């Protein structure tokens, strides 16, 4: 049955997003159309919608990510459907993706299957350009810093310890370690930085965790982008880059308005990592969704271990956002993956190996439950799957004390997603949430570590290299130790440790380097090595990837 | 008033209606907002038969410090033909957004000659240089990667010419190293970035008819050599159809419109020495069939710019232009003269008679392609009417039509005796256009015949490693393609310093590249700036927007 993805979206009847905004009751004069079916909403809306009631908060998140795929985003989209169709008054809010990886390995719909946000091609690429501006805000604040040393640094910053480095938003990987500056010296001074990928820019972070445009422009003059000679921290503020990064973001700070395959309304705004970063869309876009509907339906990177810690410890926390219910995507693949099933022998029942691998899942459960958030389980249907292992699975989740739903919104759209929505609907009813943030910001940035990887990951505690204690030791001593703490690990295990699957037990977690996001406020402890460029494979997609004279577009997906 | 405060008062129309107006339907525009759009090639290609307009090409004298306010009387011109009730279009370049925040920030155009929006165009407008950037960065992200994966084309990473580019003026990313840290991360080799403007896949966009037509120029670009001296193209690396495809919408042109809500696209923006120096030729040929008369402008003075207009744009596309208008102030002529930027408030006759045989040369230069000339002398508040009627005389002892232009000043109006001339000179002076060179000499009897014929050089010569560029580049099958002379804008001559219209000199080529993808050869006569910098002040230090949107230190 069920068609390709790209041949679903090419079928899809979209409306004209003007409709669905005045739907919404957004004015005419608060739209900027990019086409018929993109448009950026203006932060007015907000504003004076400012006092009315929010919505209630669905974040959508997942067990601990495989090879076998769990299905995340199209949960969403699928879920926001569903609502829909049961009459609700409800958006879904997701991340941008990074045009980079359409020419390496994907791209890939915003969702998949007949649960998709569209359109799928213009989201995947240029989209409303927000990337781009990122990119370049982001680079002027890099030359600002480089023509600095040029015209006699009277800041006195040593170019050594300059930590802002450039970005592009394709997967380059002889872009990870440069020395520029070269030519003598009419040309600048030689230093040693490098690339990372657009999309983990801290300002990227600043975009997802700002509140409007001046208060993007403040974080703008907070970052940090090395050190004097004396050790002297020196900001953007310092290089008054703030104004000309903000002008660069004018546009970009508003969220883009389009639609799921069912003409749901969809907010898509920023994408920054998971790791390093948070991993989720914009507070702007979020908290307006909550004043326009009833219903909200966002997610987060990776497993409920990172992107949904970070969802409750740092979005919520900014925003004041107190979530109502959480949905946790599972797999019996995927499931049987951590039960240790090797990838290629997952057709196989296996109840032994399902049920030990649940472990997985129940600690994300428990974990949700730690944020008093309750929490649904949403079984990803397969094709493979007996209804041997999907039963005991239910059961499974039953004595774990959450709810299930099996979804099929890959194949059957938002009639798919019922049985997930009204298990949402009937806890939103009768569990009301109690929400708070696992930890206080007033903590040492050790007892926050520890706090994370205690109770979240399991772990039994946390080892420092002597070059993590002494970064630790100076951002305290700067002033910057009551900030969120924000994990760079593995998303593949709870510990950091990628081939330790399901729950481990008796593991320590290793910070190696620690770092500081002064600007989107927030510090960065480092478990292993991070990829923040990515390269291209031996057969890249660009290679097959052509469009001919009718404008159709073969090997992009 | 400012330019910008100008701008700001003006009363845009949505640029649908100026759309549906010029017999543009709903579906071949996309809007990005309501002052902004992008149109459709299908427009050109259902209106492929209906009949060109007229082309009236707007060429300068020889830039100096004075300036000469071209793109102003561009714009200025279009909307006197407005007033005079014809059917008309205005066609620019885009401006690369890196000056904005180092020194400039300017009107498209000046004064009351604008297009507008004025903020959007300096900045991200539509996109299409993002895309540019990408689609350059992707190709030598490309090679990098097929270096890294065992390289199976044998690429010398030592000879690679294909550079990055970003769109700010960074001086620092001119020279680098990359592909450092080891075996994981990529190959050791030393390249940079250029302006993005100043890409060849902005050339190719500029030049090419059609998507097709750009991905077939992309796979032919040369990005470096084996290690046994054998070209590598982009269509080698299969980067072509990637490159077209993150150039889908930029190949558009975008509708904005003059002050006067008379219609203009703005559409691409090349560099006008290393490259040619025109917007598009998508632009100019679909204004061509919605408007019985199209103008447009080339970069520089009329010695690179219209020249690469007539022999690399209209060459390609097939235009045969009808008339063309030279621009001039007297400020201008005066510093041709010798007069320093310093005493041009002073009158001097005798100073902008020595001054006028520059604009004299362009004049003759423009007749050697068939094409009517117009004189435009711009009216700056400085200059005497004893001043102006030197020149008008001048201009009529040369034999060439004149008119006073006031078009910065009065907008429209300023404009209307400029327009009565060249209306008068398309009713009754057909042009009888033909490029300067057949495709089949040497290249160095090119290069020659563009020193000589234009430059009024007794000829050229070579260093030994142009020699050696040549003889390879004919060798490998490249001798037959149009050139492009990179060379200083201020002076007919190679050296910058002489100004006037210097005779008994030689032009020296001392380097020769190659633009495969664009369709052309680059001879080089001395260093070009591709990778500006920023200055001591960099206008970003001022530049603010505040909570209400009000934006401060741009323009």
């Amino acid at each position: 049955k069920v068609p390709s993805d790209i041949e679903i979206a090419q079928a899809a009847k979209m409306k004209p997003v003007m409709e669905l905004a005045r739907g919404l009751g957004i004015q005419e004069d608060e739209v900027e159309l990019y086409g018929k079916y993109k448009a950026k909403i203006s932060l007015d809306v907000y504003r004076r919608l400012k006092d009315k009631p929010d919505g209630k908060l669905i974040l959508v998140t997942a067990i601990t990510p495989t090879p076998a795929g769990e299905g995340k985003t199209t949960t969403s989209v699928g879920l926001t459907d569903a609502l829909a169709r049961l009459g609700k008054r409800v958006m879904v809010c997701l991340r941008e993706p990074s045009l980079g990886p359409s020419f390496g390995i994907k791209g890939g719909a915003a969702g998949g299957g007949y649960a998709q946000v569209v359109p799928m091609e213009d989201i995947n690429l240029h989209f409303t350009g927000d990337i781009h501006a990122v990119t370049y805000a982001h680079n002027l604040l890099a030359a600002m810093v480089d023509n600095h040393l040029q015209q006699g640094n009277v800041l006195n910053i040593d170019p050594r310890t300059i930590t802002w480095r450039r970005v592009i938003d394709l997967n380059d990987r002889a872009l990870r370690n440069i020395v520029i500056g070269l030519g003598g010296k009419a040309n600048g001074v030689p230093r040693e930085t490098g690339f990372d990928i657009s999309v983990a820019s801290e300002v990227m972070a600043c975009l997802c965790l700002a509140s409007d445009l001046m208060d993007l422009k403040e974080r703008f003059s907070r970052i940090v982008v090395g050190y004097t000679y004396d050790g002297k921290p020196v900001t953007a503020g310092d290089l008054e880059a703030q104004g000309s990064m903000a002008l660069l973001m004018k546009d970009a700070i508003k969220p883009n308005l389009v639609q799921t395959l069912e003409n749901t309304p969809a907010f898509i705004h920023g994408g920054p990592f998971a790791n390093i970063a948070h991993g989720c869309n914009s507070i702007i876009a979020t908290k307006t969704a909550l004043k326009l509907a009833d219903y909200v339906v966002t997610e987060a990177g990776f497993g409920a271990d990172l992107g949904a810690e970070k969802f409750y410890d740092v979005k919520c926390r900014y925003a004041g956002f107190k979530p109502d219910a959480t949905v946790i995507v599972a797999t019996v693949r995927a499931l049987k993956m951590h039960g240790g099933v090797p990838k290629s022998d997952l057709a196989t029942e296996n109840l032994e190996a399902l049920r030990e691998g649940f472990a997985n899942l129940e600690k994300h459960i428990e974990n949700i439950g730690k944020f008093g958030v309750p929490a649904v389980v949403a079984i990803n249907a397969f094709p493979t799957d007996t209804e041997a292992e999907l039963n005991l699975l239910y059961e499974l989740c039953a004595k774990a004390g959450a709810e299930v739903a099996l979804s099929e919104v890959w194949a059957k759209g938002g009639e798919g997603g019922l049985e997930l929505a009204r298990k949402v609907l009937q806890t939103l009813e009768s569990r009301p949430s109690n929400f708070h943030v696992l930890y206080n910001l007033d903590l040492s940035i050790k007892d926050k570590i520890a706090k994370i990887a205690t109770e979240i990951y399991g772990a039994d505690g946390v080892n420092y290299t002597a070059e993590a204690d002494k970064a630790i030791q100076r951002y305290e001593s700067l002033g910057y130790g009551n900030l969120p703490v924000v994990m760079a690990k593995t998303q593949y295990s709870f510990s950091d440790d990628m081939t330790k699957l399901g729950r481990p037990r008796n593991f320590t977690i290793t910070v190696r380097e620690v770092r500081l996001s002064a600007g989107a406020g927030f510090i960065v402890p480092i478990t292993g090595a991070i990829m923040t460029m990515p390269g291209l494979p031996k057969r890249p997609a660009a290679c097959n990837i052509d469009i001919d004279a009718d404008g159709v577009i073969t090997g992009l997906f």
